[PDB]
DNA sequence: ATTATGACGCT
DNA sequence: AGCGTCAT
């Protein structure tokens, strides 16, 4: 009872840009705004592959991973923007720079953890304590939460979407105890006020819209963010968890969408996250290992301890290219030329990183995939990265992979390579 | 012939 | 160190 800690110590937000690459292209080209639009890489094969889709286009069934020619079958007026090509490969520099714009704005409010190119976690606990001090017990006006949903409300005792939103928000605000500066629900509410302000700043200063989740930990904040996309934020309280999880497929929780989640379902004969509560911590550890078992026991009760890392920059800088089917690399000249192309892009990104961020990579990881291997990587080898020089980097990558070529002939490469991947790692302050 | 990344756990 | 999992 009283000693049963409830995982309500922190206020954590997850901010995720809506259809990010599409918004970057729509900012640049106003003719694409408020249209069914998608972003593609390459063009020759089946019109290129879609990696981002505006919400107007999603209404027609267009999705990521779809070939553009097939998307056009669902949505003949779909507009398309292509990712830049440089040195023979996709070049994502425009989107990385746009990401930096957004991350620098978020960092004004709190220290952030960059979780992907378009989303970050925020630990708002301290900022909330400060805003609460300023409020002096003043209640929170619904006007301060103009885009916030309260998950689970309204309940009990109505036709439009905004009206339901406001109804739920009114129920939440009316039930709040604002004289208690340690009430977790009040703390989440103040966190949501701050996130409204953060999202307003991002849109004013970049033109980009985003969604957000506010809860007591990272997993719940991420789940909350997706409940009301686009251009809205969602508060998931500790009390909302039993009902939310009672019908929540296990695969919707981040990290359970793969083999482990499938094993949870199959071994335990369950479907929904809330069903996990009926097992003891030791039972879960017995099936899924000590770490996963403890994590599942706490997570199905809404509790998670993973901290928001103070990390605004990526930990690695990498360059990769697939060579599918008949384009697979089958000569030594070919393998060298593409290693050089990747190495030249890597050098350009690394030099810019050293200038911006006062650090230097020290290890180069070379990964290849070989024809007939279904795995992502067939082989990974590391070497030292001592100079930001593309010719040296590519010569070293060739040296560390050259023993793969099973061909007796010096010129041929067998079996042919279907992927090259160079990744700079182990950064040190410079 | 999804592709280009990036984080992180295991041994 | 090199491999596997998860995400998307
Ligand atoms: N190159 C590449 N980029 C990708 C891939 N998948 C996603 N991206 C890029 C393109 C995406 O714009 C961006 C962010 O990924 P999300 O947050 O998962 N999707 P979004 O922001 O589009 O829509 P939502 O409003 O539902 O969040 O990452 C991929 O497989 N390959
Ligand atoms: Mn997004
Ligand atoms: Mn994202």
């Amino acid at each position: 009872g009283p000693h049963m800690a409830t995982g309500q110590d922190r206020v954590v937000a997850l901010v995720d840009m809506d259809c990010f690459f599409v918004q970057v292209e729509q900012r640049q080209n106003p003719h694409l705004r408020n249209k069914p639009c998608a972003v593609v890489q390459y063009k020759s094969w089946k019109g290129g592959g879609i990696i981002a889709v505006s919400y107007e286009a999603r209404a027609f069934g267009v999705t990521r991973s779809m070939w553009a020619d097939d998307a056009k079958k669902l949505c003949p007026d779909l507009l398309l923007a292509q990712v830049r090509e440089s040195r023979g490969k996709a070049n994502l520099t425009k989107y990385r720079e746009a990401s930096v714009e957004v991350m620098e704005i978020m960092s004004r409010f709190a220290v952030i953890e960059r979780a992907s190119i378009d989303e970050a976690y925020v630990d708002l606990t301290s900022a909330v304590q400060e805003r609460l001090q300023k409020l002096q017990g003043q209640p929170i006006s619904a006007d301060l939460l103009p885009s916030t949903y309260i998950e689970g409300l309204p309940q009990g005792p109505t036709v439009q979407k905004e009206g339901m939103r406001k109804q739920g928000l009114f129920q939440w605000l009316d039930s709040l105890q604002i004289d208690n500066l340690t009430s977790p629900d009040l703390q989440l509410t103040v966190g949501a006020v701050i996130v409204e302000e953060m999202r307003a700043a991002i849109e004013r200063e970049t033109g980009f819209q985003c969604s957000a989740g506010i809860s007591h930990n990272k997993v719940l904040a991420k789940l909350a963010c997706g409940l009301n996309k686009p251009n809205r934020q969602t508060l998931v309280s500790h009390g909302s968890v039993p009902q939310l999880f009672s019908q929540m497929p296990i695969r919707k929780i981040r990290s359970l969408g793969g083999k482990l989640g499938a094993s949870v379902i199959e071994i335990l004969g369950i479907e929904y996250m809330g069903e996990l509560t009926q097992f003891t911590e030791s039972q879960l550890q017995s099936h899924f290992g000590e770490k996963n078992g403890s994590w599942l026991y706490a997570m199905c009760r809404g509790i998670e301890h993973d901290p928001v890392k103070p990390r605004q920059l990526p930990k690695t800088i990498g360059c990769s290219k697939n060579f599918p089917g008949k384009t697979a690399l089958a000569t030594r000249e070919q393998v060298q030329w593409w290693l050089l192309q990747l190495a030249q892009e890597l050098e350009e990104r690394l030099t810019k990183d050293r200038n911006d961020n006062d650090r230097v990579a020290t290890q180069l990881v070379v990964s290849i995939r070989v024809q007939g291997d279904k795995r992502l990587s067939s082989l990974r080898r590391c070497c030292a990265l001592t100079r930001y020089d593309a010719h040296k980097m590519s010569h070293d990558a060739f040296t560390v992979i050259k023993n793969c070529n099973t061909s007796g002939i010096q010129t041929e490469w067998s079996p042919p390579l279907t992927m090259l991947f160079l990744c700079a790692t182990k950064f040190s302050a410079s």
